[PDB]
């Protein structure tokens, strides 16, 4: 029996990779050139590999996991018994591949335009506005926009797409696609141990949020922001309000110590999507991690292609499955923002051919959290200001609170709305929200979690969730939520392996090898241990902990609280 599980794991191994790596082909062609013919082919591969799928997984599920001894065997058999959506009943299935189509395909391609035929794209057009227009209206228009002609898109495919998940998911051993999507955690406590972390940043998140609350009060106007209420969700330089990053000018805390013009330094001294790529691989490669492979740089597409075809923008990382073949796909804009997107990208890159060698069953991270944060954690290093004028993109307390005001507008206002994400698909999935309810359900998160509002009142009609990537995409959005705080753990024990000593946002690991000696094994585990174990062999200790992104902005944290209470300020939204 145990001669037959073994031989099983080899078979599906070496069968798994080919399918895998064909299917991988297909859905890059589509998302790299959507085309009604690319689609065919793609959900033609669909099936081919759920085919595969049902074969192995129907076999699988006929060992009895609990008499196996062999420990890596008996785990990738228990995981290939989930046969995922290709659980559906033949009918189902395809109806449910064309809706995931149909939405991302919606979502990729839409478009909100002016009377008179100026119509802008969601990147980078409706980005930029969203970043540098300083005009309530202007925001308005496009953050309205961009609801109505992608958000309300959405909706006609949504409830349909819930049933079918959520049916894979109870064909599959869960009561709901929730509940599945959680088990990648393998963590019963996940919920309450999340929430615990929450919890811990919000003393720090609160403290911002008044503080930018009453700098917008101050540009906007006291007839547009209430001071003791949410702050209007078009007004933080990103669409969805995630990171606050773009509206620095408008806070900060020391004008006096004038901050270069990073944007205007990396075009202003010929920086492109390439080169931006290759400071990434050199800081891999200083930690004694792996360079990416030459077929990487021939394949990839890190511009947004000029040549007619339409392609989906939102950057990705791509696993070929043959331990060979590799890809990021970004429409890279030459910025700081997207700088830090292409580490997180080729973080994501790190890891896959760290764990190339491993069943393929087991290709993934210790938990989805950990490969996002691989590249955030160099990202952080990075973004110091010594490090960007080593890059020569940059030319003391006060520059201190002022990096930490910049970094803080992007992790900690990231904190509540990653954590909000799947807290409302959560319910969604278990049927606690309703399609009456999708919209009202997600401001009532929006508000209670990040303290924000729409600026205009919601409608019958409106899907906002949908106006989200990862909504009508179905990418899990826990794992963002996880790596932000746990990437700030591996940064503090990373730093302290590397010898720095000092305040820890004064860190960077560039060219440590003692560093990336720890990141190596961890992400070599790939999916094979707990992630605990994981956790242990980079931080010393086992658990997720909000200690490490909490000492890293003490100094904002009291800065904060000394300048809220002068000005009177009362945290929160009664
Ligand atoms: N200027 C846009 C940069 C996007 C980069 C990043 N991309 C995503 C992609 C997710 C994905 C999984 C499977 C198939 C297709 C896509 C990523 O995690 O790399 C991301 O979404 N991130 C990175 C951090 C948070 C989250 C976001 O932006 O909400
Ligand atoms: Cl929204
Ligand atoms: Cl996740
Ligand atoms: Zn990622």
């Amino acid at each position: 029996d145990e001669a037959e599980a073994s031989k099983f794991v080899e078979e599906y191994d070496r069968t798994s990779q080919v399918v895998w790596n064909e299917y991988a082909e297909a859905n890059w062609n589509y998302n790299t050139n959507i085309t009604t013919e690319t689609s065919k082919i793609l959900l033609q591969k669909n099936m081919q590999i759920a085919n595969h799928t049902l074969k192995y997984g129907t076999q699988a599920r006929k060992f009895d996991v609990n008499q196996l001894q062999n420990t890596t065997i008996k785990r990738i058999i228990k995981k290939v018994q989930d046969l995922e959506r290709a659980a559906l009943p033949a009918q189902e299935l395809e109806e449910y591949n064309k809706i995931l189509l149909d939405m991302e395909t919606t979502y990729s391609v839409a478009t909100v335009c002016h009377p008179n035929g100026s119509c802008l794209q969601l990147e980078p057009d409706l980005t930029n506005v969203m970043a540098t227009s300083r005009k309530y209206e202007d925001l308005l228009w496009a953050w309205e926009g961009w609801r109505d002609k992608a958000g309300r898109a959405i909706l006609q495919f949504y409830p349909k797409y819930v049933e079918l998940i959520n049916q894979a998911a109870r064909l599959n051993g869960y009561v709901d696609a929730g509940d599945s999507w959680r088990s990648m955690y393998e963590t019963p406590s996940l919920e309450q141990d999340l929430e615990r972390l929450f919890q811990e940043l919000q003393p720090l998140y609160l403290n911002l949020h008044a503080y930018v609350r009453r700098a917008l009060h101050r540009h906007y106007g006291a007839q547009h922001i209430n001071l003791e209420g949410p702050i209007p969700a078009h007004l933080l330089g990103n669409m969805w309000a995630q990171t606050w990053s773009n509206i620095y000018d408008l806070v900060v805390p020391f004008p006096s110590a004038p901050s270069m013009d990073t944007t205007e330094a990396m075009l202003k001294q010929g920086w492109t999507p390439r080169r931006m790529f290759k400071e990434a691989d050199d800081f891999f490669t200083s930690l004694g991690l792996l360079p990416v492979p030459p077929e990487f740089w021939n394949k990839s597409m890190l511009e947004k292609p000029t040549d007619g075809r339409e392609v989906v923008c939102h950057a990705s990382a791509w696993d070929f499955y043959n331990g060979k073949d590799f890809r990021i796909k970004q429409c890279t804009t030459v910025n700081l923002e997207d700088l830090v997107v292409a580490h997180h990208e080729m973080g994501h890159i790190q890891y896959f051919m760290q764990y190339k060698d491993l069943p393929v069953a087991l290709r993934e991270g210790a938990n989805p959290g950990f490969h996002e944060a691989i590249g955030d954690v160099l990202a952080l290093s990075v973004s110091t200001p010594k490090h960007l004028h080593s890059l020569n993109l940059l030319s003391s307390d006060e520059h201190d609170i002022n990096f930490l005001m910049k970094m803080a507008l992007d992790k900690i206002a990231f904190i509540p709305f990653s954590y909000l994400v799947d807290q409302w698909r959560w319910r969604v999935f278990d049927g606690s929200i309703t399609k009456e309810n999708y919209n009202q359900e997600w401001w009532s998160l929006r508000l209670k979690y990040q303290g924000l509002c729409p600026p205009v009142p919601r409608t019958q009609g409106d899907f906002d969730p949908g106006a989200k990537f990862h909504i009508p995409s179905s990418v899990p959005y826990i794992r963002y939520f996880v790596s932000f705080i746990i990437q700030f753990q591996f940064h503090e024990a990373l730093c302290q392996a590397a010898g720095h000593t000092g305040p820890l946002h004064k860190c960077d690991i560039y060219q440590s090898k003692e560093a990336g000696q720890r990141l190596a094994t961890a992400m070599k585990l790939g999916f094979s241990r707990p992630w605990p174990e994981a956790m242990q062999l980079i931080t010393g200790q086992p658990n997720m902990s909000a200690s490490a992104m909490l000492s890293y902005f003490k100094p904002l944290l009291d800065w904060l609280r000394t300048e809220n209470e002068l000005h009177g300020e009362k945290l929160g939204w009664p």
